[PDB]
């Protein structure tokens, strides 16, 4: 399992030591507070009212936690994933990233704490 | 394992199928949007800015997910618990509850979806 | 989890630390060689050729590994159980060598056993 | 997870659906009765009395269950493995094989039933 933090201001995100392989079942729990600019904070589901003006992940809100598996597209994580299997063929290291518009990360603050483990399969 | 929905307006909470037994390791993942009154909705960590005017759980924010194990006091859950073991001597049915001030649940809205499992031991 | 040895000559069995609770999923792996009397040795499934003349567990061969959960009837284990859920039963697991009561004194050897709770 | 049968007479082994990947923890349980020739049958540890006259796996008895992981050499399984991790540099599909002398599988009988699963990490 892996435990670590992902910074809201980082467009490159945080590479984990978890390698997702076909058939793997994983569990993620994410917590904390961040902002994509305003003087308020949101949890890892982000801000459900904010428009999408070019988010890296169009399937999660602005300020949400998302991931990639290897060189996949972005995949929503939000508060986490319970005994989850990837619905498409993806493989490789999990990278955690804060969902924001590229070029707009400089006014971001805060971080999410994340735990990830492989489950029985 | 258990999956279900906890209503923000349910002051009594939701008794799950899960009986926490001595030695149990559990994982909880909670998602969704709920409000303790405002138009805005929060995630399972609740609203970090709101004052505590008599929440049922003083160790979590207003609008957070919390629980009881048997007849315990409230225990924070938030976005969830990763491979977690309860305090000495706590045991019995898990009850999930929305953290609000007693008497003020009637204006609450939304729900959290929650999964609970037992981990290897 | 629990890891240990179960002695063929112990009629009373081996009380483990595992308290099986309703809904629990467990895995057991058992290995090794034991005898219920002959010079030969058998694995955890016991001796498929020996008749049952009053074994403590009628659902396993003579010389097999079996168990009880709390004060239950005997339940076959053999080489082990994969991600298994018990019938109906609650309490501590006791592992026992399947022999005819009164006939344990000529037994030899032991089985090595791992038990864990799985995800559920 | 994978559940299936390995025929004592199958010199090629039974290829499973399990791809062992670096860092995987697995559990195997094997049961049943097979023979390498005689009328008697043995369990998955095989026949402790039979000499080794050129077994595919010299670290297990004649008639034992063994495996390969990808193009590895043979690794004993016997009655099974409990939360086991492979040597480094071993990866790929698990193939289960009855331990006998090459060229002598044709007088074999019976089979083992085997379960394989990946464990938490
Ligand atoms: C962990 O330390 C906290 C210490 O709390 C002191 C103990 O308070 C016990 C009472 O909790 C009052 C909060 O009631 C909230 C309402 O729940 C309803 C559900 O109930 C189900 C259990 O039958
Ligand atoms: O969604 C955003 C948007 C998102 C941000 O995180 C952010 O920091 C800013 N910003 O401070 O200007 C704009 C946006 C955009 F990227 C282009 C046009 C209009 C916008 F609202
Ligand atoms: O924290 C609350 C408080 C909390 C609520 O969930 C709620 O629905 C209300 N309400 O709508 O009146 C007040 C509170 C209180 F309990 C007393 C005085 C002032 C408050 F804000
Ligand atoms: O199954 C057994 C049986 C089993 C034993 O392990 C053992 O040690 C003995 N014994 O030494 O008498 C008999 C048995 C029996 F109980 C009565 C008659 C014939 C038997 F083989
Ligand atoms: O161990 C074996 C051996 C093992 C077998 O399973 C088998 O079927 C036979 N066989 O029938 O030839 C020989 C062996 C050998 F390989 C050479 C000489 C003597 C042996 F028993
Ligand atoms: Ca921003
Ligand atoms: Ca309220
Ligand atoms: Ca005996
Ligand atoms: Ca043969
Ligand atoms: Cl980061
Ligand atoms: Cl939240
Ligand atoms: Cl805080
Ligand atoms: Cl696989
Ligand atoms: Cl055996």
């Amino acid at each position: 399992a892996w435990k670590g933090e992902v910074l809201a201001n980082n467009e490159a995100g945080q590479v984990t030591s978890i390698i997702y392989n076909p058939g793997d079942v994983i569990t993620i729990v994410a917590a904390g507070w961040a902002s994509y600019g305003p003087t308020q904070k949101w949890g890892p589901q982000g801000d459900r009212e904010h428009p999408d003006q070019g988010l890296i992940c169009h399937d999660a809100f602005c300020g949400a936690l998302v991931m990639k598996i290897g060189n996949s597209g972005t995949i929503p994580v939000n508060t986490g994933l319970f005994r989850w299997v990837a619905p498409n063929n993806v493989q490789g290291a999990i990278t955690l990233i804060y969902n924001d518009v590229p070029g707009t990360y400089g006014n971001n603050s805060g971080s999410f704490s994340v735990n990830i483990g492989k489950d029985q399969s």
